[PDB]
């Protein structure tokens, strides 16, 4: 929709903002999966023991 | 300050920069609390044992 109603010079800025925001979303997601996977791993170690 | 002396269209972009920077600080706080919470739980599991 950005392109449909805006020129490239300004559309690159608007899309870059959305990219940064959604890229931050992925960093939040992956960081939490690593922290939570360490907890299930500690539980799997207890269950194996 | 910003909104009061400047221009609303510009104040909005600068306030969004403050929101983003402060949100990133606050999200960093929460990530480190989850990493530290696992260390306290690991110690508490040893103390219970």
């Amino acid at each position: 929709d950005i392109f449909s109603r805006l020129d490239p010079p300004e559309a690159e800025v608007q899309i870059d903002r959305l990219i940064t925001g959604r890229l931050q979303s992925l960093q939040t997601y992956v960081t939490q999966q690593l922290i939570r996977a360490a907890e299930i791993r500690a539980s799997a170690n207890l269950a194996a023991t």
